[PDB]
């Protein structure tokens, strides 16, 4: 029906603005106001946070357009999809604020002749901000379970792809007096993690170093590697692949962290067989995005292959069904 | 519970709709849409090879489109979906939203705070905007624009286009009037570059030229000698940039003075709507209003345009309604 088609396509258009707005409204404080008080006064909010009021009105109207919010007067009210969208807001942020420039440039990123050198760009600072909540909301119950089952109190912990630095911080809050080292390949991750450990008071327990975990022998921070007895790596396992490169890299890690006992690896994985009209949140963005970036994404079943060959024993495996098909491995 | 399941689907639809939206503009640009339109279907691998594209990304693009109904995948093949004809109709609007204006909306957290609203506080892609607007013009404004051209009362010899963009409006004028000289003014280098490329390639290199400038201070624009020859003036999709009202009045006068031999001035634009319920917003409107509000650019209503012309030194002779794109309009001025 021509009218159903028109309403659908309009909804597709507006969903773009709503999607971009969710992450923005989180970052700026609006989603938190609404969860707390069920409602807010748009002018008041705009003045409180010193925001351009007409743009604010738009942001909320974009949210309203798809049911996240409902406007009555100068009041914004929690809408029927508020609780779902708010729960998942870090995913929208990662898609838009974080990875938005990648998808924007689709027509320049697909042609083979452009897929050379640095042919896409994302905002590493924003990815770090999103992934900090993605960790908490989706990965944490399995991560802490694995931490509870270590068998030992760790001393020096190393985190590959540290991002916001928040994992290392939370580990230090639990094990007071541990030392932390974060390796991330991106200047914006490093910078955010440094400001964050500084603000939060751990500046002499936790350091960071810019570096590539795939070329771990070339990372500049020699000193502390051999003292590390806990290794963590979250949301970047797939950067180790294809299969050969992953095996060789896993072996380099076992060699450069001789005294690591447990290695906790958490990641999302390429799904199989999900019908197109039923893709849950995140899945399509994760898979399409990485395919655009020329970054290999293994199935869960591919991972099983590689641990023993890379010189590691897989002791425990946790399913995370809350975020596409995700997993935590406890390796030894 | 129920309901929790409905909210879950609706939010997932919003997430994937972002990907579909961005893919609509892209599949347009790379020719997947034209090909699906012609043949009703295509082979994804064959399409990747013909156009030398990274095949895994190509699968994502069609999968993104398929996630919301625009297309369906059958095996290794792609087939027209139920929302195909409509998304294809409005594809230039998505291109405008994504490929053109996407940086604006991406940076909403850094664009809204007043403390940052200084200097170059947002970025868009002027080339891409030109590309999309070329089709927006043909798809939504042409009927009314050629009605106006037909009813000029004379045959133009020199046309100036303000906010020239792709340069395609000047090209089409020249097709219709083999005599005419054309001059386009745009404030953006990406528009100029695009339009110089287009006109050379289409063979109109010696008839049409372009100059970088700000139509708001038209009076201070370099190629002034050529302006006095002009007998048709056009302006499409940037008239709001002349606002607020006070500014629009002064600019209207500078144009009158900068173009003394202009007989007609055709002015086309989209305007700010009022009272559309949030869940009943059609395509484009929200994007147009929210984006200009983020950019800090005034958007007059239709009535607001009516006041201003006489005060700006012009008289409105004919007015066309365009309900195919938000609320849009073409004015014939004199
Ligand atoms: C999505 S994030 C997750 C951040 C963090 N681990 C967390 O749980 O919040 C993945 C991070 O890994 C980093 N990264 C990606 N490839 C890498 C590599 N080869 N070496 C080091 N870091 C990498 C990225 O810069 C990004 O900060
Ligand atoms: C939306 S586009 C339309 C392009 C073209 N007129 C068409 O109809 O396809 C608007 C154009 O206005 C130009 N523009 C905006 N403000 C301007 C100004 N103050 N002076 C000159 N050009 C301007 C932009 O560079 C852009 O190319
Ligand atoms: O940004 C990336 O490149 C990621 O891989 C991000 C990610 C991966 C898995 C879960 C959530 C985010
Ligand atoms: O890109 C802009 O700033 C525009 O004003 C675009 C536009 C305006 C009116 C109709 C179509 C596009
Ligand atoms: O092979 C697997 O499925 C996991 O990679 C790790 C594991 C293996 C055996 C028993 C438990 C966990
Ligand atoms: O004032 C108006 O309504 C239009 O701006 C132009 C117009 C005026 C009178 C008759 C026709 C057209
Ligand atoms: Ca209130
Ligand atoms: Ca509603
Ligand atoms: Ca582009
Ligand atoms: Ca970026
Ligand atoms: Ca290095
Ligand atoms: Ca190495
Ligand atoms: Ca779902
Ligand atoms: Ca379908
Ligand atoms: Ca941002
Ligand atoms: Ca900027
Ligand atoms: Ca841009
Ligand atoms: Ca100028
Ligand atoms: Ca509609
Ligand atoms: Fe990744
Ligand atoms: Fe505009």
């Amino acid at each position: 029906s021509e009218a159903q088609a028109r309403r659908a396509v309009a909804d597709i258009f507006n969903s773009t603005l709503a999607s971009s707005a969710i992450g923005a409204a989180w970052e700026l404080g609006a989603l938190d106001e609404l969860r707390e008080n069920g409602k807010l006064d748009v002018s008041d909010f705009a003045v409180r946070h010193d925001l351009h009021e007409p743009a604010v009105v738009g942001m909320f109207t974009a949210l309203a357009s798809v049911g996240i919010v409902r406007r009555e007067g100068a009041t914004v009210v929690v809408g029927p999809y508020f609780d779902e969208a708010n729960h998942h807001r870090s995913l929208f942020h990662w898609l838009n604020q974080g990875s938005g420039e990648l998808f924007r440039r689709m027509p320049q990123v697909l042609p083979n002749e452009n897929r050379t050198g640095k042919f896409y760009q994302r905002d590493a600072g924003a990815i770090s901000y999103a992934c900090r909540e993605i960790s908490e909301r989706y990965f944490d119950p399995a991560f802490w379970a694995a931490v509870d089952g270590l068998g030992y109190t760790p001393t020096t912990v190393a985190d590959l792809g540290s991002g916001s630095g928040e994992r290392l911080i939370q580990i230090a809050r639990r094990f007071p007096g541990v030392r932390g080292l974060g390796v991330d390949i991106a200047d914006g991750a490093i910078a955010m993690a440094e400001k964050e450990v500084a603000a939060k008071g751990f500046g002499d327990q936790i350091s960071f170093v810019r570096g590539d975990a795939r070329t771990i022998d070339q990372v500049s921070a020699r000193g502390e590697f051999a003292e590390v007895d806990l290794l963590t790596c979250f949301m970047m396992g797939h950067d180790f692949w294809p299969r050969e490169n992953c095996v060789q890299t896993l072996r380099k890690l076992r060699a450069a962290f001789p005294n690591v006992r447990r290695f906790l690896l958490g990641d999302a994985t390429r799904t199989v067989g999900i019908p197109d009209r039923e893709l849950p949140v995140f899945t399509l963005g994760f898979e399409f995005g990485h395919d655009m970036m020329g970054v290999y994404l293994p199935t869960l079943d591919e991972w099983d292959g590689v641990f023993e060959e890379g010189g590691w024993r897989c002791v425990k495996k946790h399913a995370i069904d809350s975020l596409s098909v995700s997993v935590v491995f406890e390796l030894e």
